[PDB]
């Protein structure tokens, strides 16, 4: 039920990700290369498998997992985590956990492009991803 999600798509716009890195602890140049950093996102399914992979010239990751089912990831950031996604509203919600704290990675569709919400603590960022035919 994920089928709208799915293709290839580039970061166009970005709100608060240096409040978001800096709420996880990224360090201050890490911060700076990602601010001027653009990823691809790219998400696939097969059968009730998805396949998520982000790639930039900076930082590279990729994820499989089956929507409602725990896996470990181990993110951009390296942080070891326990995940989970899900579709919640229409929204894809990915969901990690570690050492007590959460952060959520919220994904919607809104007039054809791809709304990637990042929360964790109280800072919260906005990335518009758009479709690649
Ligand atoms: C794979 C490209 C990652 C670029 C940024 C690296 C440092 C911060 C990582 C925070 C967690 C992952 C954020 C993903 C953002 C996105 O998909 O647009
Ligand atoms: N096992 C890991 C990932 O879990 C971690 O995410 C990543 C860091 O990002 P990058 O690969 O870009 O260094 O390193 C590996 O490839």
């Amino acid at each position: 039920m994920v089928d709208a999600f799915l293709g290839t798509w580039k970061l166009v716009d970005s709100k608060n990700f240096d409040d978001y890195m800096k709420s996880l602890g990224v360090g201050f140049a890490t911060r700076q290369v990602a601010s001027m950093t653009k990823p691809t996102t790219i998400i696939e399914k097969n059968g009730d498998i998805l396949t998520l992979k982000t790639h930039s010239t900076f930082k590279n990751t990729e994820i499989s997992f089956k929507l409602g089912v725990e896996f470990d990831e181990t993110t951009a950031d390296d942080r070891k985590v326990k995940s989970i996604v899900t579709l919640d509203g229409g929204k894809l919600v990915h969901l990690q956990k570690w050492d007590g704290q959460e952060t959520t990675l919220v994904r919607e569709l809104i007039d054809g492009k791809l709304i990637l919400t990042l929360t964790h603590g109280t800072a919260v960022c906005t990335r518009t991803y758009e479709k690649e035919a």
